[PDB]
């Protein structure tokens, strides 16, 4: 049991250490791809990025100095790792530093002081402010433009001078461009109603109210000089310095659109002037008030409640300023705050929050009828540290195909490598010989494991020293690897398991290992919908299973500690399975795989997909035996073998005979171990074989019909090998070994150590191999089965000298056969015993005895009495004339009773004119064909005009006989799309912008803030209770505390940590969480159970949670508490769900001096003093200077936080605050159901130039029918190329081509006849689009760019694929092979140019115009593209006009004049292609060279041909002279050069060295003029099997030239010649044998050729169709044209030929007429001897004393046959009695006579 698997394991090792290419490739390919992978890695390391806060942003309704602050000095929004000032709950302004914050309050304070006098110098002298102010306003510019100066005090032609001075600095730029929307725009409002002109007027008393500065600067002007008279370094710099900036602010006021707002009349003339003013670049935003009574909204409810008091607002904008508005969430989740103003954060330039807020403010305002207050500010969350890397997300979704496209490789060499060794039954013999099928299956599964645990072990090496895999132990991985090399072999194993070719299984294998990668992928984007319970079944396929565990893997790899021992049985995450679990799951299926091999083998088992004996031998021993063997196959009814009731004996090599398909392989197969015998016994040496299992197999050694050798085992390995494996010694196999190598003499071969080297000759060595165990029995089948004649004398030679001692039985099925070997001969006939004995038994028993015909040049009465004389019984069975047959009798023959005949008959032959005598002795042949036949009684231009139109004839009867064929391949590819523009009427979205109605309820369930801080006021309470009304809680504001305690209870194992710890809640809580440690990396922080512990206490309303959070650490809280609610949803990393999106924090402290009264006091002082004006302008100014120190007190406040990750986040929480103060300020009652605010989101219309840009956008559903177009239509020229591969594999298109037609005419009909096929399908597909009304389709300047692209389409493609045809020699598979080529370049390029154009945000890859004007060169890419860019020029147009065409030559024009210069150029090549290549015997070769016959048809001259690497010529020096009258005829055995020889003279092959002529026309010269006068026939049936046998007449005639009127005449005549009658209607395909080859003679016949060739025109032939075939050539040759014609059946040219030339070794040997040779050579007599005592010397001695002539013929140990002188003048009776006395002088048992029998001429044939 162990040697059998080290000797499988040596042999399968052996395969491989013979190549060293493949195993180079196999170790080096793998790695290829993971160097590129580690490259990749190396590309994009990962970054590390730390905590931050971000500042406060205010909003104007806070007021207008802290919003331009915000303006300014906020626009970097960089991170602050250290707490920022505004998220303390106190203070709400960040700049306590700042000089203008210094400047104001040191102005109040002074105030008032002076307020409280009325030491004023004192208090203002030591002021650092003032002095700042002085030197800030002292400054010889010293700044690139006005905003540095605004900065540093923060933190017209005049106007466009000041924007030109702001353009030096490139960051002062992105100020000026957030600044100038906003300073020129031209806000509208399409409603022009009264109430909105009252809200517009509410919005503008905010920029009245901006606009007061010019009366300070009047009342400046005016009081100036006043003073200046008055009076006239304190005043001289006073008056300059307040002067300069009065006319610095002037300045600034000059630009000024002061009445920016403007009004509409209609939503349309709103869209065109804003348009207008956007070309004009003086647009900043556009609202409309929408009025929900008028119920106009799309994709809206109406009205949610009856009646006025709910406003509707739409805040159209530009689309390149305010965010896309289709989706909610980004589609890939990133670990980042998602701030960055520039890309995300666009409300805050935008400005879409700034005219929120002012107009539902006004709105409030005008609505509750009251004035409320509250500054608004916008406040960032802040963000835990984090690590970006994209690479881990790319090994989650990406590792799996990389493993398989480098294990592709080894799976398609598993495959390959067992469907060789499964087709050539190598391994079928290998269990005859006693191995089993689990030592087989065990030696595959440990030998093509091998290179995959050593791939598997360089891949997680390469993995862990590229970093790729960190921070992990290589064991768990390899523990996994090895598990998925398994199952991909038990995969491999299953796979081969399926198909019985080699090349198909290979190339098959490998689509379905790639196939079942697919689910990964389709189930890996839908991995929520799958259940849980689903992934384990979809888990069954290994590389589904491999990647379910790779993202563990990765996932665990995030966390910083990757695969290792810790955690192998630790599920990372709730639904993820553990590392462990899949290794599971990977055995099982490779278990599944192993059974399903294990069942699949016994689908198809088994199938390799008369009582006249004698029996006495002078020793009878049966050591052999088969008795009532029987045995039924279930398909036949009939059993296969019947009753075999023959015995053996040993050292009698008996001989089955039989014709093919007795049961011979079958009866010799049951004795061996590889069937199951049915019934009876089979005892082998006493011991039947199934019983003695191994015992009998080392006495037993079987060789079968077909070659058993391993190709790459080497002389000496195979006898080794074969050896061992009977279980011979290891000291005695060398001998064995040398014994069998001298009994072949092959020792000199077996040092090149080559098994598929030498050809032919392995047979020998094949049948010496059965006889290495030294076995007793031997059973041989066919040991001549398929080797040359020269060779069967070793065969012969060794099977008789192994004779002695060993049994041995063979097969063989010719008669000569069955007479030099087999001491007995049974005779099979029907799978049934009809004949047994010996050979010389079954001669002497027949009817008939030995023959004796008496020729004539007197009467038969004298000669009988004369032989009666002689011999008593005379037997005469033919009297007819000119013959006397006499039968001697074998009852009773003597060898001197005819002797004494022969002496008489010489001399008295004159007299009695016999001239003559021929004894004749009773042949074996005749006999074997009369018991066979009783025994089976018993069972019972003008030319091409003619020329052109037959080829279209052809094509054309082809369609109407396969009208099935014709429907699918061209009718149903048009149908294929015309149901799929009904199927595809759904509504297309691709992108365009809906109106979103800004709500916080449209994000979903989440949790929200309520906290409060200084809660001391009754105004504040009432805001605080209206913002839980709207969230959907309890009405009351005491529900709250009538729930009391509405909090979880603090964990208990944090409550010591609280303990050892002071837990302060303002000061620092809990403890720290886990950051990144330097040498390892996270993603999230993993913090202790302790983030802001006690759990905040949570009602739930309606699917909403509220969080009281007062007096409680916020950012702490935040921070720490994050990433617990961002874990549950990381498993898909897809759209992740966030719990807090949002929350307001009730702020109650306010920046400035809480006391403005006393400013007022003093205001009014100041008013009611200094003689106010009688005009009023300067009491107007300090009404408004009171109202704005009332305005400074700013009671309540209100502050939002909102995160980022949410794109619409602000604006909704706006929404809700600013509703919540329109509640509050509302007094309680039904009143407040009334009253609400809505507000959406609608960007406007793409401009002219963004609609160039957004076009691409609008292709939409273009693409999903353009892709079903093209795949429709790129399966034609397929099916036209599968008829002309079908032609050219057959020997038809030679045919054609020997005929008249020239093969670029051919080339061309096709051409014409393909096209008019292909016209219809653009016909069908034009009028399916017309049909339908595309509108792209139907323009009537777009229908005809798209006719011209289809009809050119078909034009140009096909020459393509003709070449294609020379390639491929099967037609099914071209058609797969190319139809999927055609779909990758069209589907692949166009999608690629598609994509590549929409997404060009970088325009690098906007250069591929230039790799598209590439593309052109390709023909098929024109089509796909050219229909996409037909559709949206009129999209375009349609739109850019109404609210250029594809007939010039930009759009497809291209296409169409590159494609059309592809479309000729293809033809030239293929028709190039088709032109690419460029004594009897002596006496008459000298005549022919001495001088040429002008009689002689066919003339060759030095004739040679010479394969490459044969070294040898398969015909060599050939010349021949043959006369017109005659028929020829020659002659050779398989392999002497017939075929090439008329290859060569008929022109298919090309002719080395020599020419030949046909009727005076040279082949070199002219071949056209040859090819008229010539009718060629071969072996091989060149018909076309769709047409019938008549219209392939009628089209050869056609050709021939034959008058119209007369062509059904020739027809006729020609079928009946040759039978056909009812095979006349029948196709060609549906044919019998004969009948083709009769066809195909006929064909070669009609025309009447010159000269007519025929190669092997009868094989397997009616006697009746062959006697035709003669009497055709009879009268041929009567009317004088030649028919050279070649066959083995020579009893043929003995009838007809004139002539008849045998060939050996490509050389003529006789050269002669048949009666010259018969009497040549052929006349005389040969002795036959047999002898026992296998010494020549007592043989050849007395014969050649006797007679003169000592020739040997035929010398065997066997039998001997003997030559001597021909025509001996003395009587034929000496041999006889010479006969009988030297038996006696020499040991002779018998002996018999051959004289001039009928056989002398089959005997001449085989010796020479
Ligand atoms: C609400 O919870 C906040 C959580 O951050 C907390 O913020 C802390 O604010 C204080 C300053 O008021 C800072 O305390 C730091 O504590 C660490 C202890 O590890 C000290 O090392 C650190 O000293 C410096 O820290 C620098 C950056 O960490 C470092 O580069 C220097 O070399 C030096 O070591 C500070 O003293 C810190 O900003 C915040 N961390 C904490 C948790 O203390 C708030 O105090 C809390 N609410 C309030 C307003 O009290
Ligand atoms: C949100 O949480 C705050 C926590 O302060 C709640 O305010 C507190 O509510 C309780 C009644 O449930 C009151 O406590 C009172 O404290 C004073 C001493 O300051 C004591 O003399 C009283 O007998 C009473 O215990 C008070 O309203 C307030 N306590 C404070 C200032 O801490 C608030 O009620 C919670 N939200 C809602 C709407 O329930
Ligand atoms: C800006 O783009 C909008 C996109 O909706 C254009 O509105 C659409 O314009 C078409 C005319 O081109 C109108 O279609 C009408 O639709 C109603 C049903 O809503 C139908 O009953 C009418 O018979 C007509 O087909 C309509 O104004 C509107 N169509 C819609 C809402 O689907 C708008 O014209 C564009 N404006 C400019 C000047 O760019
Ligand atoms: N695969 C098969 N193997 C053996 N016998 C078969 C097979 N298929 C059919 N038969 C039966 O075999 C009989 C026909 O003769 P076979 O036994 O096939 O001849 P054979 O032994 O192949 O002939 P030769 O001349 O020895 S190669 C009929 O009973 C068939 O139904
Ligand atoms: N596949 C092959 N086709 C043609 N010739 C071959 C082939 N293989 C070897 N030969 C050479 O051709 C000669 C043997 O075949 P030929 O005698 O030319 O023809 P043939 O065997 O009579 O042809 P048939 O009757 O069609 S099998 C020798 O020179 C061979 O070496
Ligand atoms: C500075 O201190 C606190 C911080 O918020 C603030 O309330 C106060 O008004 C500031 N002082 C001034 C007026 O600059
Ligand atoms: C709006 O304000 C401007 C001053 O900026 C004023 O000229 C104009 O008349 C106002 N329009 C309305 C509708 O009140
Ligand atoms: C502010 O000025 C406006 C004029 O623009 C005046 O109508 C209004 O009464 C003033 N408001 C107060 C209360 O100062």
């Amino acid at each position: 049991f162990w040697t059998q698997l080290m000797l499988l394991l040596w042999k399968n090792f052996m395969y491989r250490r013979r190549q060293p290419v493949q195993l180079l490739v196999e170790l080096l390919w793998p790695l290829f791809l993971f160097f590129i992978l580690v490259a990749v890695r190396h590309s994009h390391p990962p970054l590390e990025h730390h905590e931050c806060h971000f500042p406060n942003k205010p909003l104007p309704s806070a007021g207008t100095v802290p919003w331009l602050q915000g303006l300014i000095c906020n626009v970097n929004n960089t991170c602050f790792p250290q707490l920022t000032p505004g998220e303390e709950p106190g203070r709400l302004s960040n700049f306590n530093d700042s000089l203008v914050s210094r400047l104001l309050a040191d102005a109040r304070t002074v105030l008032g002081g002076a307020s409280a006098h009325r030491d004023l110098a004192q208090e203002l002298l030591a002021l650092r402010s003032l002095v700042e102010l002085r030197a800030l306003l002292q400054r010889p510019r010293g700044t690139s433009g006005p905003l540095e100066l605004l900065s540093e005090a923060l933190c017209s032609p005049a106007c466009s001078e000041l924007i030109g001075a702001l353009d030096s600095h490139p960051l002062s730029r992105l100020l000026w461009r957030r600044l100038k929307p906003l300073i020129l725009g031209k806000l509208l409002f399409a409603p022009d109603t009264p109430f909105t002109r009252k809200l517009m007027a509410q919005v503008n008393r905010t920029f009245e109210e901006l606009t007061l500065l010019r009366d300070v600067r009047e009342v400046w002007e005016m009081l100036g000089p006043r003073i200046f008279t008055f009076m006239n370094y304190s005043w001289q710099d006073a008056h300059a310095d307040v002067g300069h900036l009065v006319g610095t602010l002037g300045r600034v006021t000059e630009c000024l659109s002061l009445d920016k707002l403007e009004a509409a009349p209609s939503e349309a003339a709103l869209v065109s002037r804003a348009l207008q003013l956007l070309a004009e670049h003086r647009f900043w935003a556009g609202v409309v008030f929408l009025g929900p009574e008028d119920s106009s909204d799309p994709t809206e409810h109406p009205t949610p409640d009856l009646g006025p008091g709910h406003v509707r607002i739409k805040i159209r904008m530009d689309i390149d300023v305010v965010t896309r508005t289709n989706k909610i969430r980004d589609r890939f989740w990133d670990p980042g705050p998602a701030a960055d103003p520039l890309t995300d954060l666009r409300y805050v330039w935008g400005g879409f929050v700034y005219l929120q807020d002012l107009v539902e403010r006004a709105a409030v305002r005008v609505l509750s009828g009251a004035n409320p207050r509250a500054g608004l500010y916008l406040q960032q969350m802040p963000y835990p540290c984090y690590v970006d890397d994209v690479f881990l997300r790319v090994l989650s979704r990406s590792l799996p195909l990389f493993l398989t496209l480098a294990w592709i490789y080894s799976v398609t060499l598993t495959v390959k490598a067992v469907v060789r060794e499964k087709e050539t039954r190598l391994r079928d013999t290998m269990r005859a010989m006693g191995l089993s099928r689990a030592v087989l299956w065990l030696g595959w599964f440990l030998s093509c494991l091998g290179p995959f645990l050593l791939s598997a072990a360089l891949l997680v090496l390469v993995l862990k020293l590229g970093d790729i895999l960190p921070y992990s132990h290589p064991g768990v991985v390899f523990l996994f690897l090895a598990a998925f090399a398994v199952a991909t072999v038990t995969q491999s194993f299953l796979l081969s398991a399926f198909f019985s070719r080699a090349n198909l299984a290979a190339a098959c294998g490998g689509l379905a290992y790639f196939s079942l990668y697919l689910p990964y992928v389709l189930c890996v984007a839908w991995r929520d919908r799958l259940p849980a319970g689903g992934r384990v079944a979809a888990s069954l396929l290994s590389p589904v299973a491999f990647g379910f565990g790779c993202e563990s893997l990765a996932l665990l790899e995030e966390q910083g500690e990757g695969a290792q021992w810790h955690n192998v049985g630790t599920r990372p995450t709730a639904d993820v399975f553990s590392l462990a679990q899949v290794s599971g799951l990977l055995l099982l299926d490779a278990a599944l795989y192993g059974l399903a091999t294990w069942y699949l083998e016994a689908v198809c088992p088994g199938q390799y997909g008369k009582v006249l004996v004698e029996e006495a031998p002078p020793g009878l021993s049966p050591g052999v035996s088969v008795r009532s063997l029987e045995k039924r196959f279930p398909g036949s009814p009939q059993p296969a073998l019947r009753g075999l009731s023959l015995d053996f004996y040993q050292g009698h090599i008996t001989a089955f005979l039989g014709h093919n398909g007795a049961g011979k392989t079958t009866t010799l197969s049951i004795l061996s171990g590889l069937f199951p015998p049915s019934g009876g016994s089979a005892f082998i040496l006493g011991h039947d074989v199934r019983s003695s299992m191994a015992a009998i197999r080392p006495h037993l050694g079987v060789c079968p019909q077909y070659n058993v050798l391993f190709d790459m085992l080497t002389v000496d390995e195979h006898v080794w090998f074969y050896g061992r494996l009977k279980g011979l010694s290891a000291a005695v196999v060398g001998p064995e070994q040398d014994r069998l190598l001298q009994d072949v003499g092959l020792v000199s071969k077996q040092s090149v150590q080559t098994r598929h080297l030498s050809g032919g000759m392995q047979r020998k060595l094949s049948v010496a191999i059965a006889f290495v165990g030294g076995s007793q029995v031997v059973i041989l089948d066919e040991p001549t089965a398929g080797v040359d004649p020269a060779s069967r004398r070793g065969i012969w030679e060794l099977l008789l000298k192994y004779r002695e001692g060993r049994t041995l039985i063979l097969s063989t099925h010719h008669l000569d056969e069955a007479e030099l070997l087999g001491d007995r001969v049974a005779v099979v006939a029907g799978g049934r015993l009809c004949c047994c004995g010996s050979p010389l038994f079954l001669r002497r028993h027949l009817g008939s005895g030995y023959y004796l015909t008496l020729v004539k040049a007197v009467g038969t009465p004298q000669l009988l009495a004369l032989v009666q004389h002689w011999v008593p019984g005379a037997r005469l069975v033919e009297e007819l004339p000119h013959e006397l047959v006499l039968v001697l009798p074998y009852t009773g023959a003597h060898d001197g009773s005819f002797a004494t005949l022969f002496r008489e008959l010489d001399t008295r032959l004159a007299e009695l004119r016999l001239t003559g005598y021929g004894i004749s002795d009773t042949s074996l042949e005749e006999i074997f064909l009369k018991v066979v036949e009783e025994c089976a009684a018993d069972t019972d231009w003008a030319l091409t005009r003619q020329q052109l139109q037959a080829l279209l004839l052809k094509r054309f009867l082809l369609a109407r006989r396969s009208r099935r064929g014709l429907f699918a391949q061209i009718v149903l590819p048009a149908l294929f799309v015309g149901l799929a523009l009904v199927f595809s009427l759904i509504v297309p979205p691709f992108g365009h912008y809906p109106a979103l109605r800004l709500s916080p309820t449209m994000y979903g369930a989440q949790v929200s803030f309520f906290s409060e801080d200084a809660p001391g006021d009754p105004g504040r309470a009432r805001l605080l209770e209206a913002l839980l009304q709207e969230a959907g809680l309890e009405e009351p504001p005491v529900q709250h505390s009538s729930h009391r305690f509405s909090a979880p209870e603090v964990p208990a194992e944090v409550a010591k940590v609280l303990a050892s710890g002071n837990w302060t809640p303002e000061s620092p809580s809990p403890a720290c969480q886990c950051s990144r440690p330097g040498a390892r990396r996270l993603l999230p922080d993993c913090p202790a159970a302790a983030g802001g512990p006690p759990p905040p206490q949570a009602v739930t309303g309606s699917g909403e949670v509220v969080q009281n959070l007062t007096g409680r650490n916020l950012s702490d809280f935040l921070v720490k508490t994050y990433p617990r609610l961002v874990r549950q949803g990381l498993k898909t990393k897809k759209w992740v769900n966030e719990v807090r999106y949002g929350g307001f924090s009730l702020g109650g402290r306010d920046p400035g001096l809480p006391s403005g009264q006393e400013l007022g006091r003093s205001v009014e002082e100041l008013w009611a003093l200094l003689s106010p004006l009688p005009g009023g302008a300067l009491d107007r100014v300090l009404k408004n200077l009171t109202a704005w120190a009332h305005s400074l007190d700013a009671q309540d406040s209100l502050k939002i936080w909102f995160n980022n990750k949410g794109w619409h986040s602000m604006v909704a929480f706006v929404n809700r605050a600013s509703n919540a103060i329109l509640r509050a300020h509302l007094p309680p009652g039904p009143a407040r159901h009334a009253h609400s605010i809505t507000t959406l989101n609608h960007p406007l219309n793409l401009t002219k130039e963004q609609l160039s840009e957004g076009a691409l956008m609008a292709s939409s559903v273009d693409v999903l029918v353009s892709i079903c177009v093209v795949f429709a239509m790129s399966f034609v020229p397929a099916s036209f190329t599968l008829v002309l591969i079908e032609e050219r594999v057959t020997r038809a298109k030679h045919l054609q081509l020997m005929g008249g037609l020239s093969p670029t005419l051919y080339w061309l009909g096709n051409f014409l006849w393909d096209m008019c096929n292909y016209l219809v399908p653009a016909c069908i597909v034009v009028l399916i689009f017309l049909a339908f009304q595309q509108r792209a389709y139907v323009a009537p300047a777009n229908l005809p760019a798209l006719l011209l692209l289809l009809l050119l389409y078909g034009w140009s493609i096909t020459p393509l694929m003709y070449p294609a045809s020379f390639f491929f020699s099967v037609p099914s598979t071209a058609y797969v092979v190319l139809t999927c080529i055609n779909l990758f370049i069209g589907i692949n390029g166009s999608m690629a140019t598609f994509v590549l154009e929409l997404f060009s945000d970088q325009k690098l890859q906007e250069v591929s115009r230039i790799l598209k004007q590439v593309f052109l060169i390709f023909p098929h890419f024109c089509l796909g593209r050219g229909l996409i860019d037909m559709v949206r020029n009129q999209a375009m147009a349609d739109a850019f006009e109404r609210l250029q065409s594809p007939l010039r030559w930009e759009v497809v024009g291209k296409n169409l004049l590159a494609m059309v210069i592809q479309g000729p150029l293809f033809l030239l090549f293929t028709l190039l292609l088709q032109h690419r290549s460029q004594e009897d015997v002596a006496r008459e070769r000298e005549r022919v060279v001495q001088g040429a016959t002008q009689g002689d048809v066919l003339v060759l001259r030095n004739l040679t041909k010479v394969y490459r690497g044969q070294r040898m010529p398969a015909v060599d020096r050939l010349c021949l002279g043959i006369p017109p009258g005659e028929c020829f005829g020659l002659l050779g055995v398989n392999g002497a050069g017939k075929t090439s020889t008329f290859r060569m003279v008929t022109g298919d092959t090309l002719a080395s060295r020599g020419e030949a002529v046909l009727a005076g026309h040279s082949v070199a010269r002219e071949p056209s003029a040859a090819h008229l006068s010539m009718g060629y026939c071969p072996q091989s049936d060149a018909i076309f099997e769709l047409l019938t046998g008549r219209e392939h007449l009628e089209l050869l005639a056609r050709l021939r030239g034959v008058p119209e009127a007369q062509v059904a005449q020739t027809a006729g005549s020609g079928l009946a010649r040759l039978g056909l009658s009812w095979y006349a209607d029948r196709p060609a395909g549906t044919y019998s044998g004969g009948n083709k080859r009769k066809l195909a003679t006929a064909l070669a016949l009609v025309g009447d050729p010159a000269v007519v060739f025929l190669d092997e025109p009868t094989t397997g032939m009616d006697p009746s169709a062959r006697r035709f075939l003669w009497n055709s050539l009879l009268a041929v040759v009567r009317e004088g044209r030649s028919v050279m014609l070649t066959s083995h059946s020579m009893e043929e040219c003995e009838a007809l030929c004139s002539r008849l030339a045998i060939m050996v070794n490509g050389r003529f040997r006789c050269l002669g007429s048949p009666q010259h040779l018969k009497g040549r050579f052929a006349a005389g007599h040969t002795l036959t001897l047999r002898v026992p005592a296998a010494r020549s010397q007592p043989a050849a001695a007395f014969v050649a004393a006797e007679f003169p002539g000592a020739e040997l013929r035929e010398a065997h140990g066997g039998r001997l046959r003997f030559q001597l002188p021909p025509g001996g003048r003395c009587a034929l009776a000496r041999v006889f009695g010479e006969l009988a006395v030297h038996g006696a002088e020499h040991g002779v048992e018998d002996f018999s006579v051959s004289q001039t029998m009928l056989e002398e001429v089959f005997l001449y044939f085989s010796k020479d």
